[PDB]
């Protein structure tokens, strides 16, 4: 369920792929919409630039319980450095989420390159893409909290 | 002065171009550096991806009293939402930042693609490229604080 928003499709499959097979987690899409100048905020994020005939960003934005949560899923209970590693999963995990979808926007027509992530950190931060195009957001919600996936062109 | 970081160049020359041409600035760098998981910590960033042959990042990471003066600089005592100015402005000034160095390292001989920016909001929020390679800082100085610009690429 897309309600309207097509692109949001590669978005919510790649999401739901790359949780389910890094992190054992399942996560729950809801309404996907999209609004000039939206902001995400959030305790944890990572942004990735992507480039072609249009330019954007692809984010995603997590609570720090939901946080926590993926990097145990992802790396087991045997984790020492929480803070080096929160950082690295989300930014894998974003990273994976960027060249599957990618790869779905390419099958539709819309070829982008993506940069290696950045992770932002620091309770209630926000992200805001620059654009004049409206930006995509799909939240999604796991047992331990939610995220928000955010993807713009222009 | 680069510290023998020769990609540091075209960073400082176009961080001093835009400043200056867009808001009456004239920073002062100080030394580049290179680190792994080089962190910058500020109270507003902007991000944007960076593509090729070799992917990565440029950021820019704004102390609050540095990032006031900049936007007073570039839109005047005229302002009523500083909220969307500040946004808008940080977006701005770093894209040209990556329009400016990309036609430098062009020059170089390393051709990057650049998205366009996400700003990031925050007190004490940091910014983490995650990259095998080691990540470019430098610090400047302005009347009203300090701004650490950076960059990266694998």
């Amino acid at each position: 369920s897309v309600n309207g928003i097509e692109v949001a499709k590669p978005f919510i499959a790649a999401t739901v792929n790359v949780l389910s097979t890094m992190a054992g987690i399942q996560p729950q899409p809801g309404k996907p919409y999209v609004k000039k100048n939206n902001v995400a905020k959030g305790d944890v994020s990572a942004v990735i630039g992507i480039t072609g005939h249009k330019n954007g960003s692809i984010s995603v934005t997590f609570t720090k319980s939901c946080a926590i949560a993926l990097v145990k899923g992802m790396l087991g209970d045997d984790i020492q450095d929480i803070l080096q590693d929160t950082k690295d999963a989300v930014g894998e995990v974003t990273n994976m989420i960027s060249g599957q979808a990618r790869a779905g926007l390419a099958e539709m027509g819309m070829v982008f390159q993506g940069s290696t992530p950045s992770v932002i950190m620091g309770d209630g931060h926000t992200i805001s893409h620059v654009t004049k195009s409206p930006i995509m957001a799909i939240p999604f919600l796991t047992n331990h909290g939610e995220f928000t996936v955010e993807f713009c062109f222009e």
